[PDB]
C-alpha cells in the first residue's frame, strides 16, 4: 500500500501468535513492542529516545507479519508508550519513504 | 525524492535562517528541534516519548525549508536527542509511506 500521514500509520502485526498495532516509524533504527510474551531467549539492551532510556528484551531472528508481508528480525521488547516497526523491519517489508 | 530506509532517512533543513539536519519521522506527530534560537512568542508544553516526557517551547507557524520543499508549522524545541521532522509537516511536503 500507499500510506498517507495525516493520521499515525498504525498497521496490523502478528507476533508470537498475537495481533496487535503498531506504528511504522521511519525515526526509529529497531523495532520496539510493549510487554508481551514471546518464545525466544533474550539479552538485556538499554534504549534511548526522546525523554530519556528505558531497559528492553532484545529478542533476535524473530517473525513479525506487518500488514502481511513477513519480516524476520530483532525485536527488543519494554516499556515502551507504543508499538513501534523501526527501520530494521520497513526495509524487509520495502517500505520506503517518496515525496 | 524517494528514500530507501537501510541508513537514517536524514535531510537537511533550513529554519530561522540556521541550516540543521533532522530526522524524517513518521512515528512523530509533530517536529521537535533541538535548543536553538527562534524568532518569536512560545507557550510551554510536554511531549513524551519512549523514557519519559521533556519540556519544549512550542512556536506556532514557523516556516521550514525541507529538502527545498516549504512548510509552515508547530515546532517544539526543547532537550530531544536529535531533530525531528513529524507528520505536522511531512504532510506539507507531501511525503507518503509505500510499501
Ligand atoms: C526520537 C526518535 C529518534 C526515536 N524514537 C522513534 C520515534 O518515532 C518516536 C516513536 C514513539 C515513541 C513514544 C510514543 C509514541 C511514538 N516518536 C516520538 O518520540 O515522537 C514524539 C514527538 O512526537 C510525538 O508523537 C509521538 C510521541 C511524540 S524512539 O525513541 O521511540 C526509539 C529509540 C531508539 C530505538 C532503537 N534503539 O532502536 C527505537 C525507537
Amino acid at each position: 500500500p500507499q500510506i498517507t500521514l495525516w493520521q499515525r500509520p498504525l498497521v496490523t502485526i502478528k507476533i508470537g501468535g498475537q495481533l496487535k498495532e503498531a506504528l511504522l516509524d521511519t525515526g526509529a533504527d529497531d523495532t520496539v513492542l510493549e510487554e508481551m510474551s514471546l518464545p525466544g531467549r533474550w539479552k538485556p539492551k538499554m534504549i534511548g529516545g526522546i525523554g530519556g532510556f528505558i531497559k528492553v528484551r532484545q529478542y533476535d531472528q524473530i517473525l513479525i507479519e506487518i500488514c502481511g508481508h513477513k519480516a524476520i528480525g530483532t525485536v527488543l521488547v519494554g516499556p515502551t508508550p507504543v508499538n513501534i516497526i523501526g527501520r530494521n523491519l520497513l526495509t524487509q517489508i520495502g517500505c520506503t519513504l517518496n515525496f
